[PDB]
């Protein structure tokens, strides 16, 4: 790992868009940047979400992914299973952060990939983007070692402009964790103030919180949202909640990602009417933990085919 801390030249070309390729090679190293060029990074990053919408609106195809949790190396071999960026759509449903000992450099990473694709890619805000998770988990602790806190805060400030769904070909709601019994209509998305730290209840906090009934789809009332006891806060919701909003949105389901899958990802049960899977989980970080052992997976959507890409973990020395 070199003592190397790289510089904005050697990061960015004369016209400001940052060179990736070398960018990854160093960070693959363990390298770390100037802290001037990390800042410029995320701000600069930053300045593109802002003016992103707190629902975007996306066309096919796409490649959508999952949870990274700082599994640096592993978003490195998701790019390659997903398609280089240069000609290929992604867009994330959040938690690039905690757990992973490298969350800043998927952060540096990615926010400099949405520089230079600014309209290829997409970024979603999960729940860790957020002052009270990174604060609890290792992320903070990590920017102050490698960095410093003005990176953190810089960061904090930058996941605060995350936009928190994405309209996917007019088809699928792309969110972190699911829905809100605030949130009825695509509309309601769209009136939210996102800029800020999530609130702890709310419409903004169930977006990135909620999960589906541990037995979605053959539970046994017709409950429809319930405290999130495993959360702790916000909301389980189930089947005929989701196949309610669905209908009523005219959408053919939700993807998310938040819950943790062997597979890498999981369907759902499928809406009565559409015959199609109501949710879908996709989880992206492989042997999540050092210790789960499990798949990851990405999403691809394209030429209205529908696969998915479960992919492994990679190594170090
Ligand atoms: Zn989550």
């Amino acid at each position: 790992p070199p003592s190397h801390r790289l510089t904005a030249k050697e990061v960015f070309d004369n016209d400001g868009k940052p060179r990736v390729d070398i960018l990854k090679a160093h960070l693959m190293k363990e390298g770390r940047l100037e802290e001037s060029v990390a800042l410029r990074i995320i701000t600069e990053g930053a300045s593109i979400l802002r003016q992103e919408k707190n629902l975007l609106d996306i066309d096919a195809p796409v490649t959508v992914c999952g949870d990274i949790h700082g599994q640096f190396f592993d978003l490195m071999k998701l790019f390659e299973v997903g398609g280089s960026p240069a000609n290929t759509r992604y867009l994330f449903l959040g938690d690039y952060v905690d757990r992973g000992y490298f969350s800043i450099e998927c952060v540096l990473y990615l926010w400099a990939l949405k520089i230079l694709y600014p309209k290829t890619l997409f970024l979603l805000r999960g729940n860790h983007e957020c002052r009270h998770l990174t604060e609890y988990f290792t992320f903070k602790q990590e920017c102050k070692i490698k960095y410093s806190e003005r990176v953190y805060d810089a960061c904090m400030d930058a996941f605060d402009c995350l936009p928190l769904a994405a309209l996917m070909n007019q088809q699928f709601l792309c969110v972190h964790g699911g829905l809100s019994p605030e949130i009825n209509t695509l509309d309601d998305i769209r009136k939210l103030d996102r800029f800020k730290e999530p609130p702890a209840y709310g419409p903004m906090c169930d977006i990135l919180w909620s999960d589906p009934l541990e037995d979605f789809g053959n539970e046994k009332t017709q409950e429809h949202f319930t405290h999130n006891t495993v959360r702790g806060c916000s909301y389980f919701y189930s089947y005929p909640a989701v196949c309610e909003f669905l209908q009523h949105n005219n959408l053919l389901s939700i993807l998310r990602a938040h819950e943790a899958q062997d597979a890498g990802y999981r369907m759902y049960r499928k809406s009565q009417t559409t015959g199609f899977p109501s949710l879908i989980t996709i989880f992206s970080a492989p042997n999540y933990l050092d210790v789960y052992n499990n798949k990851a997976a990405v999403l691809k959507y394209e030429n209205n085919v529908m696969n998915i890409r479960q992919f492994n973990c990679s190594p170090h020395p």
